[PDB]
């Protein structure tokens, strides 16, 4: 399933993720926009061997079990495959583990590289929250 900005937000917001350990709503809907353009089927491969699942892109080095990841953890204790449902549970659930690791969410590149110090307020302008 491919989202709409507000929808994910909406559904964001739902499943407890606004404010979750200080990031506001907006830095999870940037997130998801460059992490996989809102698409839930998002997969992509790492370097290393590990493939990133849905769409927060959760790699399965640490998070998740695609049954071909040697050497790894299943910290989310999933199926990579759940990472990809239309119902974002498993994602939002998996999310704020990584987040609360100690890191935050500096463990998406993306929202380092591209949300980490930018209007990230911008991204729920407009939605009915
Ligand atoms: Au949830």
């Amino acid at each position: 399933k491919v989202f709409g900005r507000c929808e994910l937000a909406a559904a964001m917001k739902r499943h407890g993720l606004d404010n979750y350990r200080g990031y506001s709503l907006g830095n999870w809907v940037c997130a998801a926009k460059f992490e996989s353009n809102f698409n839930t089927q998002a997969t992509n491969r790492n370097t290393d061997g590990s493939t990133d699942y849905g769409i927060l892109q959760i790699n399965s080095r640490w998070w998740c079990n695609d049954g071909r990841t040697p050497g790894s953890r299943n910290l989310c204790n999933i199926p990579c495959s759940a990472l990809l449902s239309s119902d974002i549970t498993a994602s939002v659930n998996c999310a704020k583990k990584i987040v609360s690791d100690g890191n935050g969410m500096n463990a998406w590149v993306a929202w380092r590289n591209r949300c980490k110090g930018t209007d990230v307020q911008a991204w729920i302008r407009g939605c009915r929250l």
